[PDB]
């Protein structure tokens, strides 16, 4: 049991509310500049290029203007950037809706495809709307299609067996998510980001993600983008080798991580998705609705009452994580293959 497996095991069994979580960094309380607890790296502010993204562009994808964002770094982890929920009120609902209802559809790929036909999985969303609208409801029901969703891939579909990407397996990357990833990337000083591969993870309360580094992309000089919605997660950021002791931090609804530079190839994991403190409840930021009238040419779309019902009852016991990556260095193709 190395340092990483020790912290992973601990946080997986940790007791919410108690001092077990006292070392976990919480970037959403970092503006209060409370002094760091002994043993914990220091939270430093990271200055963004506030002029690099316009306010109407930021507003197209439901982002506050960059000037309103707070970004932080961690001493000891160069390149790591953490941006507490910079979404305009209600605008997380659109992205959540997209992950549950749109991105999970053919022609993207998801964990259900290996053993379920298109016709079996097509009804995913209607199935979940029907459970909500029934009086007979609750008879020790099997897990819904929505509830059996564990991953979705976009763009270049990551191959879980080979652990490689491939030009032969591609679905065009959704353009709203790509524009969102581009704003975040620019605002962090990475203009020209190519949103080429998406991996979406769907967590239940008992879900985990083990220690790994994301090294399957061909270009390691490019930042990895990570979005979080729903229940909060304990995230462990470690070192280049799998045994260095990691630093715990929270990832709350709307939080964004950007693993650039030296941090790009660090080991990390999520040992725990924490339930809401009152039980099965949304975080407060997800109770704000979308604006009545959306700007012109908005990529954020209106979310129906019936649609948000499904998302809200799902997100009470779940977390959704979107990661966006650039796969190919600019001016490079997947190598062709020799005879
Ligand atoms: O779930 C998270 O917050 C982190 N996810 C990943 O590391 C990943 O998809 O590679
Ligand atoms: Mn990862």
């Amino acid at each position: 049991e190395d340092a990483f497996r020790k912290l992973f095991r601990f946080y997986r069994q940790s007791r919410p509310g108690t001092a077990d979580l006292g070392a976990v960094i919480d970037f959403s309380e970092a503006h209060l500049a409370r002094s760091p607890k002994p043993g914990v790296p220091q939270v430093v502010r990271f200055p963004l290029n506030v002029s690099s993204v316009t306010e109407r562009d930021a507003e197209r994808v439901g982002l506050e203007p960059v000037s309103k964002w707070r970004a932080y770094g961690l001493e000891g982890y160069p390149g790591f950037i953490f941006i507490p929920n910079p979404f305009l009120p209600g605008c997380q609902r659109h992205w959540v809706k997209q992950c549950l209802k749109l991105y999970s559809q053919k022609p993207n790929v998801c964990n259900l495809d290996k053993h379920m036909t298109k016709e079996e999985t097509q009804g995913l969303w209607e199935q979940s709307k029907e459970v909500l609208r029934s009086k007979e409801v609750t008879k020790r029901r099997p897990r819904s299609l929505l509830e059996r969703l564990r991953w979705v891939t976009l763009g270049y579909h990551y191959n879980w067996d080979s652990k490689k990407y491939s030009a032969d397996h591609y679905t065009p990357f959704p353009s709203d998510l790509a524009f969102l990833s581009e704003q975040v990337a620019t605002a962090c000083g990475f203009q020209g980001f190519q949103a080429e591969a998406g991996i979406l993870n769907y967590y239940r309360l008992d879900s985990t993600l083990g220690i790994h580094v994301d090294r399957s992309e061909l270009d390691h000089s490019k930042p990895l983008l990570s979005f979080s919605f729903g229940q909060s997660a304990i995230f462990l950021l470690g070192g280049l080798k799998r045994d260095e002791a990691p630093t715990a931090m929270f990832m709350h609804s709307g939080d964004i991580m950007v693993m650039s530079g030296f941090s790009r190839l660090l080991n990390h994991a999520v040992p725990r998705v924490l339930p809401h403190p009152d039980g099965e409840c949304l975080p407060h930021c997800l109770e704000t609705p979308l604006p009545a009238v959306l700007p012109s040419n908005s990529l954020v779309e209106p979310c129906s009452v019936e649609d948000w019902q499904v998302c809200a009852t799902y997100l009470r016991t779940a977390r959704v994580n979107m990661t966006v990556r650039q796969v190919l260095a600019t001016g490079q193709d997947f190598p062709l293959e020799p005879v």
